[PDB]
């Protein structure tokens, strides 16, 4: 009366607190910086003389932050194409300007959405 081996999810993990017997439920998750896409959990059902999982495995996608902001009389150093969890972009004030605010912002994940740490700094006379 046991269900089939749950398997694995690249960039995620399958939790199995109560075994995989009929009535048990397995939960799905993703490593930090990745968001689940599909069924958030499967339930061992009965059908018909041999049990089976309710929902099929989901995918773990990598959350990305929107392009970082630009500023006046300041630039970003070595801009990349994509920005994920923990990654950081650093600002520099142009010749003659002084930097107000933070030197660098980091890509964060909030509610499975890529968001920048805070607001870019400011370059002043």
């Amino acid at each position: 009366k046991s269900c089939p081996n749950p398997g694995e999810i690249r960039n995620g993990q399958i939790d199995v607190p109560g075994g995989i017997l009929f009535g048990a439920t397995i939960s799905f998750s993703c490593n930090t910086g990745y968001k689940l896409f599909g069924s958030t959990s499967s339930f061992c059902l009965i059908s018909g003389s041999s049990v089976q999982w309710s929902d099929p495995l989901p995918e773990c996608r990598e959350i990305y932050c929107p392009a970082p902001p630009q500023i006046d009389n300041g630039i970003i150093q070595g801009e990349r194409d994509h920005y994920g969890y923990r990654q950081s972009v650093t600002y520099a004030c142009n010749k003659g300007f002084t930097m107000i605010g933070e030197h660098s912002i980091y890509c964060t994940v909030n509610n499975d959405e890529g968001e920048w740490s805070g607001p870019p700094p400011e370059c002043r006379g």
